[PDB]
């Protein structure tokens, strides 16, 4: 995965852990390979694998 | 058109008057509906005609 900031537009979940990446700006981080959205918290436990 | 504000992922001009939407996030406004980018400076000049 190449993890990227991201400004979600609409309420979006955490694909790792299933709870809503909250605030405006800077929510989360979206995969710019294959969009998976993660918390900032989350981004590590996920495997590499994309 | 139906603006609403929005958070640009990449360098995006104003649809109105070419020039960048400057910032990190809330840098102008989109239109839901056809999705038209402009300048918040620049909404009240495009016709409404969308
Ligand atoms: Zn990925
Ligand atoms: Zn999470
Ligand atoms: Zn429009
Ligand atoms: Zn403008």
């Amino acid at each position: 995965h190449r993890f990227k900031v991201y400004n979600y537009m609409s309420p979006t979940f955490c694909d790792h852990c299933g709870s809503l990446l909250w605030g405006l700006v800077k929510q989360g981080l979206k995969c710019e390979d294959c969009g998976m959205n993660v918390h900032h918290k989350c981004r590590e436990k996920v495997a590499n694998l994309c």
